[PDB]
Formats: C-alpha cells, structure tokens, sequence
C-alpha cells in the first residue's frame, strides 16, 4: 500500500528533522522529542509500521553524520536497534473508535523504555571513559539514560495527551 509506505517515510523524516533541534538538558542528559513521531507511526499503524519507520530514523541519523558512531556493533545498537525498538509501541494501536489515552500512554511509556533500555547497556559498554569522577560505569549509565528516559517520556505525554485530545483521529487507521 502506498499510503502506507509515505506515512511511514514521511514520520521517519520527521524524526531525523525533529533530530536536527538542540535537546541536550546537561551533558549527555537529553530531552528526545524525535522520538514522537515513530510513536505516533507506530501507534495508528502498527509494529511493523513503526519498526521500519525507526530503521529509517536510524539510517538516517547515520548517513548525514548526525549519529554519535564509535564503532560498528555501538552504532548497530544505538542507531538501529534503539529506533526500531519505538515500534513496540504498535502493539497497542487502538483500530476502532473512540481512542482511549490509555494504551497511548501505556505504549508510549514501554516503547521509550525500551529504546532507553538499550541506550542504557550502550553507555555501560562503551560510554563509561564519560562517567563522572566517583561513579562505576553502571550507576553513570543508568543516571544519563535513565534521567534521559524519562524526560523523554514526559515530552512524549505531554505531545500525544494534546494530540489525543485535539485530534484523537491521528491515531486510528480508516480508510476513506
Ligand atoms: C535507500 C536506502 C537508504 C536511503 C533511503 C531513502 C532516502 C529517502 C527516504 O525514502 C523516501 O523518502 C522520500 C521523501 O520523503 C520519498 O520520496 C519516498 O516516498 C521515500 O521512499
Ligand atoms: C529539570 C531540567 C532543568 C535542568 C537545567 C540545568 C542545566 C545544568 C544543571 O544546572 C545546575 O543546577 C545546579 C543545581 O540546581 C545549579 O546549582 C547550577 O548553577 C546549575 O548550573
Ligand atoms: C518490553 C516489551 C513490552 C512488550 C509488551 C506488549 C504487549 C501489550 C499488548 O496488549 C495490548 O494491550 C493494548 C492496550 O493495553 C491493546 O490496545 C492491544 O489490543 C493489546 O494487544
Ligand atoms: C552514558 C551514555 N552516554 C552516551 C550515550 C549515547 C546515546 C545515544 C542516543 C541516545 C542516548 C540517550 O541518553 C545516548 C549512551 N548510550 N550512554
């Protein structure tokens, strides 16, 4: 379907142009509200949707050198498997009226938890020359990714609840 396949292109160059706005709150500490439009993709068309719409996001972040890159298996799994991981998301779409905010949120909430997941073993593995002085690799990883997560997570519910509420229709899938 070529709807489809423009929805999905389109949220994904969304993404990397939403990626383009400086977020970093300190540090590595960061607000990332590019994360919105995958969930949204994700959200009103389902996992597979959303995971290839995050391959896309990761692609791209890489090819224009927006990616922070220090080696191959790094950058696999913190611009490909990271993003792609938002698509979770998808299996709380909601295909029949009226939306409830809840599996948004609830989705929005696991999906963001997952990418940080991720990001959180990345800056166990290959981030820690970064901690500050006093802190294992671990408790520094866990407080970037972590605190990062979850400001992330607030931004994200901040922008959906006003969605859901002023165009609730973004999120369910008819055609017509
Ligand atoms: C090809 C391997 C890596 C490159 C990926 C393609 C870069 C352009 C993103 O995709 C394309 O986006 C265009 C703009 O939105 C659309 O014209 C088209 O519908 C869509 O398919
Ligand atoms: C919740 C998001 C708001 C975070 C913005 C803070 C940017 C970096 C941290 O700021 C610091 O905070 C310290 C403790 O308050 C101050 O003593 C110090 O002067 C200030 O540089
Ligand atoms: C860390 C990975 C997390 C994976 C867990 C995802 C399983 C949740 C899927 O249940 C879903 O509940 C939604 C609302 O609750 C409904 O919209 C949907 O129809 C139903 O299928
Ligand atoms: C400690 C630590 N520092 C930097 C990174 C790179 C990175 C790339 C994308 C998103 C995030 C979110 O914080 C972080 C990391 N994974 N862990």
């Amino acid at each position: 379907n070529v709807r489809l396949l423009t929805e999905i292109a389109f949220m994904a160059a969304l993404a990397f142009i939403i990626s383009l706005i400086p977020n970093t709150v300190y540090g590595w500490i960061i607000v990332e509200i590019a994360c919105i439009p995958i969930l949204l993709l994700s959200l009103r068309r389902g996992l597979t949707a959303g995971l290839v719409g995050g391959l896309i996001w990761g692609i791209l972040s890489m090819i224009t050198g927006h990616a922070y890159i220090l080696s191959l298996s790094q950058a696999f799994l913190e611009y490909l498997v990271a993003p792609v991981s938002l698509g979770i998301a998808g299996l709380f779409r909601q295909k029949t009226a009226p939306l409830k905010l809840a599996p948004v949120l609830l989705g929005t909430f696991v999906a963001v938890l997952l990418k940080y997941f991720f990001h959180f073993i990345a800056g166990i593995i290959f981030w820690s020359q970064y901690a500050w002085k006093g802190w294992g690799a671990v408790a520094y990883s866990l407080a970037v990714n972590g605190i990062s997560g979850i400001l992330t997570a607030i931004a994200a519910f901040v922008i959906l609840i006003i969605f859901v509420k002023k165009f609730p229709k973004l999120f369910i899938h008819s055609n017509y």
